[PDB]
């Protein structure tokens, strides 16, 4: 369900997802 809710520790968790699909190196 993609909904744009503004809180801290929801975008905290989707930038750790982000890292987890795409490795740094």
């Amino acid at each position: 369900f993609p909904i744009p809710l503004p809180y801290c520790w929801l975008c905290r968790a989707l930038i750790k997802r982000i890292q987890a699909m795409i490795p740094k190196g």
